[PDB]
């Protein structure tokens, strides 16, 4: 299959811009990284930084996940991340999001062997 670390990769990872200018960033990217296949995914984030600079914060500053777990990251830099809301008006399969840009601590799991991110918590 598509690994756990492949599939995080797929969801959360833009490093080709600095930055969503666009109003419709959110629009074009939750659809082809597949987030809308089945249905609207409600809420994602993308983040622009080096995939190397992400894999790095699975050796930063330890952090309780929103689950419980103790397996979660928070970046010691703020990152350039873009979230993608969905809006009230978005019917599937015409999904429709607000992109909002932002510079903040990102805040991810990490699993495995290697030890790489699988999931994005939150950002602060
Ligand atoms: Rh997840
Ligand atoms: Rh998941």
């Amino acid at each position: 299959k598509e690994t756990a670390a492949a599939k995080f990769e797929r969801q959360h990872m833009d490093s080709s811009t600095s930055a969503a200018s666009s109003s419709n960033y959110c629009n074009q990217m939750m659809k082809s990284r597949n987030l809308t296949k089945d249905r609207c995914k409600p809420v994602n984030t993308f983040v622009h930084e080096s995939l190397a600079d992400v894999q790095a914060v699975c050796s930063q500053k330890n952090v309780a996940c929103k689950n419980g777990q103790t397996n979660c990251y928070q970046s010691y830099s703020t990152m350039s991340i873009t979230d993608c809301r969905e809006t009230g008006s978005s019917k599937y399969p015409n999904c429709a999001y607000k992109t909002t840009q932002a510079n903040k601590h990102i805040i991810v799991a990490c699993e495995g062997n290697p030890y790489v991110p699988v999931h994005f918590d939150a950002s602060v």
